[PDB]
């Protein structure tokens, strides 16, 4: 139920330069025309970006970054919010995110993907370590799972007890493990406010 709903908000992204696709990823709509995307990819410039087959230039949207204070050096989240000036509004799924949740090691984890490489697909694995999103792994959550380059931006769902919620978006992974960038509910509503 939650997976299908999220999948409906997930769109394929293709980033282009010199008329060549230099990278692909997923965009997870969270509300209005705002999408969570991989910051490492969107921190760069592109001649063009395709969202669900729609051609756009950077003048068709704005990207926001989240920074969280931590011991000595503050963390810049790999989860960014791309807000389009125009477009069909997605389902508001901000309520499916959390502010305090705890995931035990070995508990089920599900990734929601929709990209040009594999189309619409779900990857499942398990929490690699115990995790507390906290109202030493600031903003990050690791898991065992078979992931590919391009799954970044896709939503990761976990279990806060018998409760399933959206932890954040896949950032990277390889050889059986990966991690996502945690996005708290207050973070989204706060940025939404901005």
């Amino acid at each position: 139920d939650l997976q299908k709903m999220v999948m409906g908000n997930t769109k394929p992204v293709e980033l282009n330069l010199d008329g060549k696709t230099v990278a692909i990823c997923c965009a997870t709509g969270v509300f209005g025309t705002a999408y969570l995307v991989p910051r490492h990819l969107f921190a760069e410039k592109y001649d063009k970006i395709m969202l669900d087959g729609r051609a756009m230039t950077d003048s068709d949207y704005r990207v926001f970054e989240f920074e969280i204070k931590v011991k000595g050096q503050d963390m810049l989240s790999d989860a960014a919010l791309m807000v389009l000036h125009r477009g069909n509004k997605v389902r508001d799924i901000t309520k499916h995110f959390r502010d305090t949740a705890r995931m035990k090691k070995g508990t089920p984890v599900v990734g929601v993907v929709n990209n040009a490489d594999v189309g619409r697909l779900i990857f499942s694995g398990e929490a690699l370590t115990y995790k507390d999103i906290v109202v030493t792994m600031p903003g990050l959550f690791a898991y065992k799972a078979a992931t590919r380059a391009g799954y970044a931006g896709g939503a990761v769902l976990a279990k806060d007890g018998a409760d399933t919620f959206i932890v954040g978006t896949h950032s990277a992974g390889g050889n059986g493990v990966g991690y996502c960038s945690c996005v708290s509910r207050s973070m989204l509503q706060k940025m939404k406010a901005h």
